[PDB]
């Protein structure tokens, strides 16, 4: 609908300056709508990031809870967690911007419903975390809460080294190479 | 310098109190005791106080993990230290913790620019960790150095910030090795 449209312009002007810099004013022209419209969908400024991070990573994880069930094993499930992130960020140089550096907010109830959206990201990890253990493919008495952090971790911090220095490599074709290093680790 | 590190402290403070947006100069003022014309005496505006607090406490952190690693002969055993060093100095200041894990995590991407910058020195000492082990063959063949860097880094933090998100209240500093073994030998079996 207009609804997308606005979060697309949200995107882009979310991306610009950053989110506290960012003016509803200006997220109306980039929609091409006038600023009313913007309070027909949305309650405030604050409402449009939520529901930001709901549609395009909201979107993201329930796609990967439906397309890694078709992957037998946890590392292989691992493997399009990993490469579908990167292939989301990698199309969409405004959306790398917003999801890694609005990802983590001061305000505690805005950081507490982005957290509350990422968490079925963690879930997702989790669950595959623990069917890998069950059927022995991963190491016996792991911390799954832990080996979930290193994991998102890792995959974020990637994606954010890359968003510094301005997306100017090829990050799909890092997937590979950083599942190999979460499975098998420096050793 | 005396005054200067005052203001530092107070900054984490405040910064770490009201978020750094809603923080100003005044209230750093305040807060260090000093008079509005003394933070600037010492500092460009509120954005070279959050840089120059990264840089100072960034410095401090490094010098005694620097002299600290250098007794230590492999690569896992330097990293088991990073760790617990890096657990360690956030575990010891609350308001630390959240500055690193929140406050410092700005969206003005320029700004992000200045702030990683200092970040360079610590990813440095990374690298460094992991030639050494390559060079002496005890780092697998085949690892890539910004990648693993990545990882180490990226997992430490992580672990950092899902304590900060739970407000701090569980014993970072005893998930030191578990995290470092993680991080050496992966999740496979
Ligand atoms: C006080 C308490 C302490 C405790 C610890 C302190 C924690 C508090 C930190 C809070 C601030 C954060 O937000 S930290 C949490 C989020 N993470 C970050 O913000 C860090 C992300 N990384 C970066 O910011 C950047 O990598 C820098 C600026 C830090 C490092 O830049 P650098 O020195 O150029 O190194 P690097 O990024 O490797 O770039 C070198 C060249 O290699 C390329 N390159 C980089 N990675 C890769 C890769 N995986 N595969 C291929 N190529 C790559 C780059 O494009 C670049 O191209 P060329 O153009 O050079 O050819």
């Amino acid at each position: 609908p207009k609804y997308m449209q606005i979060i697309d312009a949200a995107v882009e002007v979310i991306a610009e300056n950053g989110y506290h810099q960012s003016q509803v004013s200006k997220i109306a022209k980039q929609a091409g709508v006038a600023d009313g419209t913007i309070y027909l969908y949305f309650k405030n400024k604050e409402d449009i990031l939520i529901s930001l991070f709901k549609e395009k990573m909201g979107q993201f994880i329930e796609r990967m809870e439906e397309d890694i069930k078709e992957k037998a094993t946890a590392k292989e499930k691992l493997a399009l967690v990993i490469s579908k992130h990167f292939s989301l960020l990698a199309g969409d140089h405004n959306l790398a911007i917003v999801t890694q550096l609005e990802l983590r907010q001061s305000n505690l109830e805005l950081r507490q419903k982005i957290n509350e959206i990422l968490k079925g990201y963690l879930n997702i990890l989790d669950g595959i975390l623990t069917e890998g253990i069950q059927s022995g493919e991963i190491k016996e008495g792991l911390d799954v809460r832990l080996a979930r952090q290193m994991i998102f971790g890792t995959i974020d911090e990637t994606v954010t080294t890359w968003v510094m220095n301005d997306q100017k490599y090829d990050l799909v074709a890092l997937s590979n190479s950083v599942l190999e290093l979460l499975v098998s680790g420096i050793h």
